[PDB]
């Protein structure tokens, strides 16, 4: 019944650029094929005086050698006719860090406790998503309530993701 076309899922109505700025704690997220990002994963949204959103980020990179690093994201969005969906351009400090461009929705948020992001890297041809990615912030790194819980299971339905989704510990790796 329900439909797992991208393009049918809904996203953040009247999404406020503005509001969302600071910083979000990743609480869950789903991975996409060759994962990158583990864990400890902490963003901060900014906006300027334009109206252009921006955003760094930390988190540990299991390095295929083994090595774990801890990597400092850099991402630029660009708006489109949907407030609620980006064009996300993103690359790290070091050279050696993962860079490209990536579709970035806001599927849900209330600003002051948690949000849902979501991420299709590639369009199966039926519409549907065949790598996707999506994380769940939170303002504080303590969690949501059960309330909030109750609505992150729902979009995660939604989106046709539900039971995929792993916990994300923070342990201060990269200083947290």
């Amino acid at each position: 019944e329900r439909d797992c076309r991208v393009s049918s899922f809904r996203v953040k109505e009247n999404f406020d650029k503005a509001r969302f700025a600071g910083t979000w704690y990743a609480m869950a997220k789903k991975d996409p094929e060759g994962l990158f990002l583990q864990d400890n994963i902490v963003a901060e949204f900014s906006v300027d005086e334009n109206g252009q959103m921006s955003a760094t980020a930390k988190g540990r990179v299991r390095l295929l050698n083994n090595w774990d690093v801890c990597a400092d994201m850099v991402g630029t969005f660009t708006d489109t006719e949907d407030p609620a969906k980006f064009k996300m351009k993103y690359w790290g400090v070091a050279s050696f860090l993962q860079k490209g461009n990536d579709d970035h929705w806001i599927i849900d948020t209330d600003y002051e406790t948690f949000a849902v992001q979501y991420s299709c890297r590639l369009l199966n041809l039926d519409g549907t998503c065949a790598d996707s990615y999506s994380f769940v912030f939170a303002r504080d790194p303590s969690g949501f309530s059960p309330e909030v819980q109750k609505i992150v299971r729902q979009r995660q339905e939604e989106l046709c993701l539900a039971r995929q989704y792993r916990l994300i510990p923070h342990n201060g790796y990269c200083n947290g």
